[PDB]
């Protein structure tokens, strides 16, 4: 964290850098190096809080010339801890939060450090939206470059399926535009290939009109686990794009809507919504709400921005997390039973075994159209352990590991944006031989020195 820096190279950097630099001796250094995954404790030599594209140019070129290991940071939610490093530079984008929306053209230009909630707020000023993740403080930058799915995804695709161009700062310090008509090889790679190919300082999106959303959440006893998941699995195979339905197995929150008898016990929290007319959605949601007997049932007509802000109503921000995720082509009765066995052993009130159904518009993009793999797998299982006590790491990590291992045989692929710090190994398997090979050629061209290796890495 104290390498010798050449005063010449450093001087040129600050002359060209209009941002704020955070050094290990500064008082805000310890807070600035913390990311969402609180198990990641790392001490960069320097934190560069970039405020503009020229700032990112200055920082990238200062890292290349100085040979510093490069962490790039959007919203900080890397479950692998990629957005902070030991001994290098954090290229921090969090201050680059500015959005422009044209309601007439249904387009949004968003800087590379935006949080989802800032994006959704800006577009919803005009009743517009585009798919993103379900938790507002997730960074738009990392989420999009991995694909990005959420409430709107079954209707309007992944985030990358609404992305029309990017401004990206490559390792040599140049600034490029990547679109379907300009460096289209790089535009294929950034739509699914992570931060491997440069620092995206601006995303441009197509927008869709999204009015009020009929929404429901409820909790089921696990005694009805088998019926519920089986009805969930069977129904989403032929469900319309407009219905999104998700299962979150977890300890029941000690909330008033819920009988105190269920507090602190493993339950299925089913959340659903209808991206369409709210009268149709009311009928549609009631059709899928009694696969089991629903407790703490809350139904609401929400502005889309409120739906985006809903997940999840927790009492405490979890400090420590560990993830194991994977896709499934099918969810058999045998996998359902294993999912239910391991859900019953959930110990922390912050931990969720998530069961998602993508499909819809996601699965109708041709496989090779983006670098995002597994479009044809509809199911996503995510063993998402979360806790507070650093002395309980082993217990919560062991729950996700053994849950993943008993589901291994059914798992068919992995989402790069759910990889944990010990899963660099999984990269080529995750993308598949054909996609990986094309990504390596784009890397060889755009980042031959692998300047950007703090990601699900693709070596050139
Ligand atoms: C609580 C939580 C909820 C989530 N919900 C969803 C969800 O609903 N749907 C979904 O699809 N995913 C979801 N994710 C996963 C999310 O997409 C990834 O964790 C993503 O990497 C987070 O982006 P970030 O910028 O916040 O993370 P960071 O730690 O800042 O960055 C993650 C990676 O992206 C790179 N990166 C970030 N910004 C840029 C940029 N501008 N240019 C180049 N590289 C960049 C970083 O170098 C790093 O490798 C969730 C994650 C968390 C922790």
């Amino acid at each position: 964290q104290f390498p010798q820096l050449d005063p010449a190279t450093l001087a040129a950097f600050s002359a060209a850098f209009r941002g704020e630099l955070i050094w290990p001796s500064d008082a805000d250094y310890d807070e600035a190096r913390r990311i969402w995954n609180g198990t990641i404790d790392r001490r960069p030599a320097l934190i560069a809080r970039c405020t503009s594209t020229p700032d990112v140019v200055a920082a990238v070129s200062f890292a290349r010339k100085s040979g510093l290991l490069v962490a790039v940071r959007g919203g900080g939610h890397s479950m692998a801890g990629h957005s902070v490093c030991d001994g290098g530079i954090v290229i921090d984008l969090s201050l680059m939060n500015s959005i422009k929306v044209s309601r007439r053209l249904r387009r949004a230009r968003a800087q590379g450090g935006c949080l989802l909630g800032a994006f959704d707020t800006a577009t919803q000023a005009h009743m517009l939206a585009t798919p993103a993740g379900t938790v507002s403080h997730t960074g738009l930058g990392g989420l999009v470059l991995g694909g990005g799915f959420g409430w709107l995804s079954r209707k309007y695709g992944l985030s990358i399926d609404n992305l029309t161009s990017v401004e990206i700062v490559t390792a040599d310090g140049g600034v490029l535009t990547a679109s379907d008509t300009e460096n289209p090889d790089l535009f294929w790679a950034v739509r699914g290939g992570g931060g491997n190919f440069g620092v995206v300082t601006a995303f441009e999106f197509d927008l869709h009109r999204v009015g009020p959303v009929r929404f429901a959440s409820t909790y089921y006893s696990l005694d009805e686990g088998p019926q519920v998941i089986r009805a969930w699995r069977d129904h989403m195979a032929t469900a319309p794009d407009e219905l999104t339905w998700a299962l979150y197995l977890r300890l029941a929150p000690p909330l008033p809507e819920l009988p105190a008898d269920m507090h602190g016990k493993p339950v299925i929290c089913a959340m659903s919504c209808w991206i369409g007319d709210p009268h149709e959605g009311e009928r549609q949601l009631e059709s899928i709400l009694h696969a089991g007997k629903p407790h703490g049932l809350t139904k609401a007509t929400l502005p889309y921005r409120a739906l985006q802000a809903y997940s999840f109503p927790g009492a405490v921000v979890p400090d420590r997390i560990y993830t194991k995720s994977g896709y499934l082509n099918e969810l058999s009765d045998e996998a359902t039973d294993t999912v239910l066995e391991h859900a019953a052993d959930i110990a922390s009130p912050f931990t969720q075994l998530e069961l998602l159904y993508l499909g819809g518009a996601v699965a109708r993009v041709p496989d090779d159209a983006t670098a995002y793999p597994n479009r044809q797998s509809p199911f996503v299982t995510n063993l998402a352990a979360a806790w507070m006590d650093p002395t309980e790491d082993a217990r919560h990590t062991a729950w996700a590991r053994e849950g993943y291992r008993a589901l291994a045989g059914h798992l068919s692929g992995g989402y790069v944006n759910f990889m944990n710090p010990g899963e660099a190994d999984r990269t080529r398997e995750a993308y598949g031989a054909a996609k990986f090979e094309r990504l390596q050629g784009v890397k060889a061209k755009y980042d031959p020195t692998n300047l950007f290796r703090l990601n699900q890495n693709i070596p050139p």
